[PDB]
């Protein structure tokens, strides 16, 4: 009943913000530009510093014209509307949002520890306890999101930041969507796509549980279970129902992975009558204190090294390009609700 009441309150609070989203809560000239932290085909993520408080933030800047051209309008509206409405210990917080003549802006908490992707590639692979610590946080985060009728749709190491306590902060909600029932958009990242996405089916939250299987495999092995030069070759492996496990994987890990990487979505853990409890009660998680993880009381396997809230040493170097704001409004109608 404790979990039920928790999720009931979580949904109440989410829906109130969902129905009345915040808008226009800062402006660009409140911030100093520090560094480019990431890029995409229609925007960039910057480290910025607020000029009055001195606080650092990560500012995602999306070019409205490129969002229109790449048919990402709905996805960008989803992203901001969801982010401003959610609240969970392992989700990055949206602090401000605004738009101008050219761009959309989401100003988020800055996590100086960097992406799990970098740490995993540096270390090689995580031990099972280390992978399990991160996996437990994703399980709880998906329990939360799915209870709000939200599908995340982009789980992968690049989207998981490691905070000062060594815990996960999920970011990059660009494909997240509120869905009752099924949805159809082809989106995600190839190595992490469930078979039903590849096969152009109507799909549901089970795709997130498939992606968790991919993530756990990748964390524990050091490479993803389905890999190839061309996406088509990846997709053939995904739909085949065949995966090879390293000998060092425990029996419990292999068993959990066969049930998450279940090609038949009607038999996949997380999508059965017992829902998330088939995962939480699996033997691989027998040592996990779910409440202690939620309360951030478990000592983390790994604390990223950084010097302070402005340190960027865990992020990569990108060309520093101008961020121009047109003298004239672009695509105003399309982004009215942002
Ligand atoms: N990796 C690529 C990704 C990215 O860099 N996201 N970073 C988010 C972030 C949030 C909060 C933070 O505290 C930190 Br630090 C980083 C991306 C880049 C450009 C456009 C788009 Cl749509 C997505």
């Amino acid at each position: 009943e404790s979990v039920k009441e928790f999720l009931a309150k979580a949904k109440e609070e989410f829906l109130k913000k969902w129905e009345s989203p915040s808008q226009n809560t800062a402006q660009l000239d409140h911030f100093d530009r520090i560094k480019t932290l990431g890029t995409g085909s229609f925007g960039r993520v910057m480290l910025v510093k607020h000029k009055e408080t001195g606080n650092h933030y990560a500012m995602k800047i999306l070019d409205k014209q490129k969002v229109v051209k790449l048919k990402q309008i709905e996805h960008t509206l989803n992203e901001k509307r969801i982010l401003q409405a959610v609240n969970f210990p392992f989700l990055v917080k949206l602090e401000f949002s605004f738009k101008d003549n050219s761009n959309l802006y989401m100003v988020m908490e800055y996590v100086p520890g960097g992406e799990m992707f970098s740490h995993l590639r540096r270390i090689g692979r995580f031990s099972e306890p280390h992978a399990r610590f991160y996996a437990a946080q994703i399980v709880l985060t998906f329990e939360y999101l799915h209870s709000l009728d939200l599908i995340y749709r982009d789980l992968k190491p690049e989207n998981l930041l490691i905070d000062q306590q060594g815990y996960i902060q999920v970011t990059d909600f660009g494909f997240a969507k509120r869905v009752k029932g099924r949805t159809w958009t082809l989106c995600g990242t190839p190595e992490y796509l469930a078979p039903e996405i590849i096969l152009s089916k109507g799909y549901n939250k089970a795709v997130d549980w498939w992606a968790l299987g991919v993530l756990i495999y990748e964390m524990a092995a050091g490479y993803p279970p389905f890999f190839a030069d061309q996406p088509i070759q990846i997709y053939e492996k995904i739909v085949s129902g065949k995966v090879r496990f390293p000998s060092h994987f425990s029996s419990d890990l292999k068993d959990l992975l066969r049930n998450l990487l279940q090609v038949d979505l009607t038999k996949r853990f997380g999508n059965l009558k017992n829902g998330v409890n088939d995962i939480k009660n699996h033997k691989w998680f027998a040592t996990t204190d779910w409440i202690a993880i939620y309360q951030r009381k478990v000592e983390a396997p790994f604390i990223p090294k950084f010097k302070g809230p402005g340190d960027t040493s865990n992020f990569d170097d990108y060309e520093e390009e101008e961020i121009r704001v047109s003298i004239n409004e672009k695509c105003g109608k399309e982004f009215t609700e942002f």
